[PDB]
This record gives C-alpha cells, sequence and structure tokens, in this order.
C-alpha cells in the first residue's frame, strides 16, 4: 500500500494516477461507508478515500485556467479520516497539508 | 556544466555516459538530499538528478529486447525538480519530455 507524502507524490508524477488503494468519497458511500461512524476500514479494508476534486474555495493553491486540483488522504489506516492530505493538480504540482486544508506548502 | 538537451544529447551518443555533474537519485538520497523539501542544490551544488531506469510503465517509448531506459533531469539549477527529462536507450536514442513523461518526442 502506497499511501505516505513521498510515496504518493512521486506514483503520481510519474504514473499520473493514484495508486490502486485510493477510492472516492462517492465509491466509498456506494460500499456502505458512513462518515459518522468512522468505519471506512471495515466496508473497504486497505483503502483511503482520494481521487475527489478539491474546490479550493479560498484560491489558496495557484490556480490557472484549465488547472484542476484533486486531493487523497494521505497517513490513513483507519477509523475516522485524519487532517493530512495531499493535492495535486493537473499539471502535477504536488501540495501538502496537515490541518485540515487551512494551510499549504509545496512537495514537488 | 552540462544540462542543456542538446549538450546532454550529443555528450551520451558520443561518450555514451551522462556528464559529470549528474548523480541518481539513490546517490542524492545518500547525501541528504529530501525530495519533498527541495534541497538538492543544498547538498549537491551543480549536480543533477539523472542516471536512473525508466520502466518505460505505459510504453510510450519505443521498446525492444535487451533496450534500457535512462532518464536525466534537464534544465535543474535549483529548487525543486522541474519537468524536462532527456530519456536515453542503451543503443542511443535520445528523447525528451517537457511535461513530466506524459508526452515524448525524437531529439537524436
Amino acid at each position: 500500500v502506497i499511501n505516505t507524502f513521498d510515496g504518493v507524490a512521486d506514483y503520481l508524477q510519474t504514473y499520473h494516477k493514484l495508486p490502486d488503494n485510493y477510492i472516492t468519497k462517492s465509491e466509498a458511500q456506494a460500499l456502505g461507508w458512513v462518515a459518522s461512524k468512522g468505519n471506512l476500514a471495515d466496508v473497504a479494508p486497505g483503502k483511503s478515500i482520494g481521487g475527489d476534486i478539491f474546490s479550493n474555495r479560498e484560491g489558496k493553491l495557484p490556480g490557472k485556467s484549465g488547472r484542476t486540483w484533486r486531493e487523497a488522504d494521505i497517513n490513513y489506516t483507519s477509523g475516522f479520516r485524519n487532517s493530512d492530505r495531499i493535492l495535486y493538480s493537473s499539471d502535477w504540482l504536488i501540495y501538502k497539508t496537515t490541518d485540515h486544508y487551512q494551510t499549504f506548502t509545496k512537495i514537488r
């Protein structure tokens, strides 16, 4: 399983997709994920939430026409989701946040 | 320092090795390179990442039995790595990419 900042970052930039252990929120919900119950590991063992569009509401990440930002959970193993996320753009800029999308720093 | 597409391309085809300013990722990591910190120029001034095996996962580069593909960074001087790479085979076909290995074109 690849779920570290560095592992996922390098996987994205080379292969241009998330590793196989990622599923979107929508897919997780379809498998019976109930966020308020913290049960992702029961209904999808070994998987992490990732791949969803990050709207970048506060325009904190560098915006450009045609650039799309996505997120993925980092360091997740079980229970409620943590506060760690990788943010990656369609042109493979990679940022990280450890504080629930409050601050971002560049890692690739 | 030789770190341009044309300079490295011609060096490879004549001398059949990278110029001296190249080190592999493994060597860089051993010198204290931390990719997420963008610090290669601090721990190895004047050097660029290059020499590593490129697995050619998406079979985008022309494959053949016994042909090995390697990569090297191009145009790097400091900070995080850029998106520019030379791809060279063991029989000295030279390709370039400027978009993180998404597209390749022939230069020698």
